[PDB]
């Protein structure tokens, strides 16, 4: 028998402090039923990992938000990668893998690192800054749109579009309905930038279009694949870098360890991804009756995976509520797991690494010096404002 809970994981109260409710979800059983939204939930590491790694049973082509594409129209044409199952998923995924490949990181690393150092130097001249607007947002905005090959005009639509995408995975609450109400201009801008003539040579977008002659994707698939990078590629890194800075601000002992060995920068960022889990949740839809954690789930049911809870499950992690930059982080699910595991993770890690390297080399202290304000989104966890004073090294 499955426990029924009234917790709303998409309520502002939950977003404001999810950790007690996440423990309640884990401790109630391996599988729960959320009466508020008529979905199954899994919050322990073991079940989240199992669901992610059985894409045949727990599919993505019926949507990875609450909405079931077999019942309702998607709010935008489905993603060819996120909202596809194998085998249709496989070739688009291979293209994005090569576009965002280990070999590709070599071409952009020097520029990304220089921009990170420059940003930290600029911020140190001001001393008192907002680590969200002035750092977590400003740094990705200074590198990623250019790496995509976007023109300058209209970039102000990118963060609003991403906020809309991530709110739209949620249930039809006020956050989602308001986002969709305001979406038209952001949708129009993003769709237009996905066309081949609008993407500058050598950038990620042009490279996607260049793959349309190998037989992996056709020309009419390239715009939606560019759309995937313009959906997932910016706001995630904003909240990842914001999480890392928030962690270093709250845990000065870890900033001190990072300063003493800047080569810990990449793992410090990975640990921030585990600790905050910027992408909190995704859904799957069952394609058959299935037994999961001793429970029987029928066909066509939505299953909500709590990635952030899995990343704090004491059944899997020692001292899960501690930020530890030398933790063995391998196996966290902050980037997912299995066939859909974040195809952009090398870009995310590159940005996080070079930013934390710049802080490690240039900053002696990060002190919160103003009211912290949280940003509410149905899928993303992060801050609206993080006033800090940076002391130079
Ligand atoms: C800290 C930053 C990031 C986090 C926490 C994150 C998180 C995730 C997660 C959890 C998934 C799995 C979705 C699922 O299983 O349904 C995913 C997939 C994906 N991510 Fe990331 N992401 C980040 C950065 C990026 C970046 C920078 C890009 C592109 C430049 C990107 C592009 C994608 C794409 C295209 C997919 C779909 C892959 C597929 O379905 O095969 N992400 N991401
Ligand atoms: O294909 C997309 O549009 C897409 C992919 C991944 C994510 C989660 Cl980072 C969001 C949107
Ligand atoms: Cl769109």
């Amino acid at each position: 028998t499955i426990p029924h809970l009234a917790i709303d994981p998409f309520s502002l109260d939950f977003f404001d402090d999810p950790y007690p409710d996440q423990q309640t979800l884990r401790d109630a059983g391996p599988v729960v039923y959320l009466d508020k939204w008529n979905v199954y939930g899994v919050a322990r590491y073991a079940e989240v990992h199992a669901v992610l790694n059985d894409p045949t049973t727990f599919c993505s082509s019926r949507g990875v938000g609450l909405s079931d594409f077999k019942k309702e129209k998607p709010w935008r044409p489905p993603s060819l990668i996120l909202e596809a199952d194998p085998p249709a998923h496989t070739r688009p995924r291979a293209v994005l893998s090569k576009v965002l490949s280990p070999a590709t990181m070599k071409t952009i690393r020097d520029g990304f690192a220089a921009a990170a150092d420059a940003k930290v130097d600029e911020l140190l001249q001001r001393g008192c800054i907002d680590a969200i607007a002035d750092l977590a947002e400003a740094y990705p905005l200074s590198v990623f749109p250019d790496a995509m090959g976007l023109k300058q005009e209209g970039r102000e639509h990118l963060l609003p579009y991403a906020g809309l995408v991530f709110n739209a995975f949620g249930p039809p609450n006020e956050l989602r309905q308001t986002a969709i109400e305001r979406s038209a201009p952001h949708q129009a801008y993003v769709n237009e930038q996905c066309q081949r003539p609008n993407l500058a040579p050598g950038g990620f977008g042009a490279c996607i279009h260049a793959f349309t002659d190998t037989g992996e994707i056709t020309p009419d698939e390239a715009p939606l694949l560019v759309r995937s990078l313009l959906s997932a590629g910016l706001d995630t890194t904003v909240n990842g870098i914001g999480a890392a800075v928030y962690c270093l601000a709250r845990f000065p002992g870890e900033l001190q360890r990072l300063r003493s060995d800047p080569t810990l920068a990449r793992n410090a960022f990975e640990e921030a991804v585990r600790f905050e889990s910027p992408v909190q949740t995704f859904f799957r839809t069952t394609t058959r009756e299935v037994e999961l954690g001793g429970a029987v789930i029928g066909e066509g049911e939505k299953v909500l995976m709590f990635l952030g809870s899995a990343n704090r499950d004491p059944r899997r992690w020692s001292d899960p509520d501690l930020y530890d930059i030398t933790r063995k982080t391998s196996g966290h699910v902050g980037f997912g797991s299995g066939v859909h595991m974040c195809v952009g993770q090398l870009v995310a890690r590159l940005e996080g690494e070079v930013m934390l390297s710049a802080l490690a080399r240039k900053v002696a202290a990060i002190d919160i010096d103003g009211p912290v304000k949280r940003r509410f989104n149905n899928t993303l966890r992060g801050l609206e404002s993080l006033p800090v004073k940076l002391t130079p090294a």
